[PDB]
């Protein structure tokens, strides 16, 4: 709506950290948050915190808005954002999504971005791992698209479509990977819709995200992908069913936080692993 | 995403009232409009202009935004608001739901909400009365939650679950109620939608709320249940219809609101005496 | 939320005009924007930027926000915004629809507004032409609404209705015209779903769309019909088909404004007839 940073703020941000390191990425990967340990697979591991880089989103302790992590995984450069921008954190999404534009400025092309969920496909269950196909954009619809405002065209065009948002080479790539390793639970594959804003979602509002069409449901990456299209990057992303979301008047249980940071700390290495491996089929 | 005011402003606001006023509530009554009446069969009531109390949403001509009432209701200590706020009304919802956070710190601690509402469910007849099991917070999905900014520790978590919002003990509590006093017209139960913002729905925007799986719609409630539910309050709540929403091309007929003001008067004591029978099967 | 205008600049706008322009015109018509030929069919031809137009909506480079033209169209005294405005500008709502306040104040009292869209029923093809029989305001559900804020009186009631927003009369009024000049593919009629800002819709989305019952898909018109209709206007209006909207995985081809512009542009005299003729329709 108005988006408070120039063309110059995010090529400032880029330079600055184009010299603190050594490094110059390839990849950028999202967590998670749940995946945090990842940040020890990395090799010649170089650390930031948001706070000290110019225009990050500044959180208010900092931060519980955390690391930003260059490095090498599985013999790729990679950057990571350990610990992500909210919306209903009330950062609006042109914040969210400012990493996203610093990254390919830093000359990064490929995006992955992984996320908790709930799942809402009867058939998913907890511990598995959806890899993304397409997103419901619900906030979208409605006004709150990190792209509104006036277009900067040296990033992207004013009419970016999103029918191809999630490489359909990375995403074979990729189930080849998950046999390619042997493993009991099947990769799944469905649709990620977003809803805002921090409270979870009550029973006829899951009916309705069924309805929809929607297979899992967070509150989040939306947003980074659509800038990340906005402007080249191949995107590639997926998630951690995490819970199984509460879909009939009877059952005593709920979602919670709690559960979730659990079964995400619970499946840990997975998908560290997975995400490790995958960095292999991805170009140069 | 700010949300303007402090714990303190909260504290302060409580602490003010709590100190011109003897009383001290247990439940927190939110009409309506046309419940208005209700302010009568309290005893010992004791009024307050919003525009008196310290912090209150301010409306334009103080109003147009009415009082506070506090008093006995069939031997329970209540607090009611005569006359809300509304988001189409300009206001944002940390301002619409701010009343329903200086309660709980009033220390009442069950919150009984009630509305007007349009039919969608065909079943439905205007006079009805629906119970409220459940809501579809569409504001919410993209962006719109009372919760949105910044969580305060001391209210509630940063990711309450609203699976359960509208306690099961009470609704049976409840449908006794109903013909324990014996009613020609059944007790209705269903899903209440929430949309914004004044206009009345279009037919094809009904159909969609059918669809939706939605019972009634309002414009209203759906914020200040969600925010008592994050720190505690037991919920109950309820809608008058009060219009059948046009449901196909081809009808002469327009909401208005009006009709609106008309059911709601027409119904009256229905009603008022309902909700003061209900007063005896809350705790204590 | 606020809404920036008062009632005096909407009035100071009007008088203004109202005074460099001889004419007084009675319908107000709105493209497009590859309407935009039909400014020759008008004679006698008063044009302005709306860059000098007290209060107008200022865009960046004036404009990119374009021209408002005073003349006689098929012997009906018009006014027409070549170029407006869009939410996902950046342009809230109150001022999307400013012009269309200004136009009522003109004493105009029809509104015929056009557009180009996607389309989501399966029957319809690039070329057709969808009349608007109803729309789904989707910004609207969430808050987004060019009537939210405190209403003022002299325009409009507070809850206006939107079952009837699409004149019947004008609508049959219309078909006639339609082969009463004899074409070979038919008038389509059907439903105009809005989402806002600017990227292009997934497959998912679209799916969604469907169900929810659309036609087909702008983001655009949807606010100025809702506060015509708040102050008497008349409405009539309707969309170029534009792109059949991606409705599979599978399918390469991707929604651009390209294709749309091209469209738009092909289809031309089309249409400048349709509107030119549909003049003479209109009362007095
Ligand atoms: O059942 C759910 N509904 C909505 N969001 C989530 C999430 C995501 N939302 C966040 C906590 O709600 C958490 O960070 C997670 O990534 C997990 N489960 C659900
Ligand atoms: O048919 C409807 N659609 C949307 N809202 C309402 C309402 C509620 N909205 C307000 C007026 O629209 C009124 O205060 C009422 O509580 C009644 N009927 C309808
Ligand atoms: O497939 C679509 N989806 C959403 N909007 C449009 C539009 C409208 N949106 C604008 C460009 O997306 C264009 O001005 C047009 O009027 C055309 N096609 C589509």
């Amino acid at each position: 709506m108005e988006n408070g940073y120039t063309y110059e703020d995010y090529k400032n941000t880029a330079e600055w950290l184009l010299s603190h390191t050594k490094h110059r990425p390839q990849v950028a990967i999202i967590c998670g948050s749940g995946l945090g340990g990842l940040t020890d697979k990395l090799t010649q591991a170089q650390i930031f915190d948001y706070s000290e880089i110019p225009n990050f989103p500044r959180s208010t302790v900092p931060g519980h808005a955390g690391r930003l992590v260059f490095g090498f995984l599985n013999g790729r450069a990679c950057v990571m954002m350990q610990g992500r921008f909210h919306m209903y954190e009330g950062y609006p999404l042109w914040k969210v999504t400012f990493p996203v534009r610093v990254f390919h400025l830093l000359g990064v092309d490929t995006l992955v971005v992984t996320n908790a969920a709930g799942g809402l496909n009867p058939k998913f269950e907890v511990g598995d791992i959806m890899l993304i196909r397409d997103h419901i954009n619900l906030p979208g619809f409605s006004g709150q698209n990190p792209l509104r405002g006036p277009n900067d065209e040296r990033f992207g065009d004013r009419f970016p479509a999103m029918s191809d948002a999630y490489d359909r080479t990375m995403r074979q790539r990729a189930l080849s990977t998950w046999k390619q390793m042997g493993e009991q639970r099947e990769l799944q594959e469905g649709t990620y819709v977003m809803v805002a804003g921090p409270s979870f979602e009550t029973v006829a509002e899951c009916r309705v995200l069924q309805k929809l069409g929607a297979d899992a449901v967070g509150m989040s990456t939306v947003p980074e992908v659509i800038v990340a299209r906005h402007c080249g990057l191949r995107v590639f992303g997926f998630s951690l069913i995490t819970n199984k979301v509460i879909m009939d008047y009877e059952s005593l249980e709920k979602a919670n936080h709690e559960e979730v940071l659990a079964a995400g700390k619970q499946a840990a290495q997975k998908l560290e692993q997975f995400v490790s491996i995958l960095m292999a089929s991805i170009p140069l």
